[PDB]
DNA sequence: GAAGCCGGCG
DNA sequence: TCCGCCCGGCTTC
């Protein structure tokens, strides 16, 4: 298992560097809005310079300007990031046996076959994969080289930005030695607090520890997925899979129940949600607004993966069943999600 | 089966 | 230390 795990550096706002290069080296806030009850926005991504002025993802656009008066404010242009995305996603295509999209910025790449089980040749692979990037779209990304899928991500992590992390057979026992608790991807700041509270703040912390005494806190499959790392256990594969959902929502001329009039708007959504899908899906999600704006969805997981024109009926249906849940009740805007899309 | 609560993520 | 036509795991009825 040779794992190369890609990381595009401030995505968002490396693109908009990359569109006008009058911001390179300047600071850079890309802003998200939101039309809900409040119109406030907040920071999407910032530049490393907006950055090292402190300036965080998430934070209120009002105090990122308190610490970065100098920055330029831009509005976030999905539409551009999606191509760019798109475009090395392919880029990276030709290099991996197996080839997993996590999201927009963040791919998983077996490329074990391809480097005939040399690490060394893997590295190499690494270095020129950046290398390409690089010079076809103007794009820095971080890597992470590893025997398995949470190392690659892991080390990758350490290294940013324009790195390249490697942990090779030999160093991974050490590694997971090493390891900090909250370091580890799954374990967010909360389950952290509550670990460093029980006497765990390293990985080998779990071993000492029964498993009963950890579920309690953790859940059920965290726990487990935990011993199996620390033991180094772990090895989930690399899948052929895009875990970026595309959706398509409308909203209809007034507010029904009625699903003659529904279903025409329904069919025009999945035929756009499909036309933006490069695979075949695995779940159908059906997501209706009623009159008083809250949502209301349910969708259908299929082994196989649905084709467009069998998920007519299936969408239809789940209409069905979503207005035998909720009765006496108008929708005013309907879409449908698409994910665990099926590559190659 | 499914509503709702909660931690985590992008 | 923030929002999502959020999203899955888990607990519960
Ligand atoms: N509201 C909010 N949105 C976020 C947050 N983190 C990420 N996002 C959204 C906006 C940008 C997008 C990508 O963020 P990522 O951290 O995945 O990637 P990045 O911007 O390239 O930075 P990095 O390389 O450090 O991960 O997801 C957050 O904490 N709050
Ligand atoms: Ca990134």
């Amino acid at each position: 298992m040779i794992v190369i795990f890609v990381d595009f550096d401030y995505f968002f706002a490396q693109v908009e560097e990359v569109l006008n290069p009058q911001y390179k080296g300047k600071p850079l806030v890309v802003c998200v809005y939101s039309g809900r009850t409040k119109t406030s926005g907040a920071v999407a991504t910032a530049n490393y310079e907006a950055r090292k002025l402190g300036v965080k993802a998430g934070m209120p656009i009002i105090k990122a300007m308190q610490i970065a008066p100098s920055a330029i404010y831009v509005p976030m242009r999905k539409p551009i990031y999606e191509a760019f995305s798109n475009r090395i996603m392919n880029l990276l295509n030709k290099h991996a046996d197996k080839i997993e999209v996590a999201s927009i910025d963040e791919a998983y790449l077996d490329v074990t076959n391809k480097v005939e089980g040399n690490f060394e040749n893997g590295i190499e692979l690494a270095r020129k994969i950046k290398q390409e990037i690089l010079e076809k779209e103007k794009i820095t990304v971080t890597v992470g080289v590893a025997p398995n899928k949470i190392l690659a991500k892991i080390i990758a992590d350490k290294s940013k930005p324009n790195g390249l992390g490697v942990i090779r057979p030999t160093e991974v026992q050490d590694f997971l030695n090493e390891l900090d608790i909250d370091e580890i991807p799954g374990i967010g700041s909360v389950l952290a607090r509550r670990l460093n509270e029980l006497g765990i703040q390293k990985l080998r912390d779990i071993l000492s520890k029964n498993y009963n005494e950890l579920e309690k806190i953790t859940g059920k499959a965290k726990a487990l997925y935990l011993l199996k790392l620390a033991q180094n256990k772990y090895s989930e594969p690399v899948e052929n899979k895009s875990k970026i959902p595309h959706g398509r929502y409308l909203t209809l001329p007034y507010n029904t129940r009625d699903v003659k009039v529904i279903l025409p708007y329904l069919k025009k959504a999945i035929n756009e949600a499909y036309n933006k899908v490069n695979g075949i899906p695995m779940r159908i999600t059906v997501i209706a607004i009623m009159e008083d704006l809250d949502i209301l969805s349910k969708g259908k997981k299929f082994k196989h993966g649905i084709s467009i024109d069998n998920a007519y009926k299936v969408a239809e249906d789940l209409l069905r069943e979503l207005l035998v849940r909720d009765k006496r009740r108008n929708v005013r805007r309907i879409g449908v999600k698409l994910d665990n899309i099926i590559i190659n």
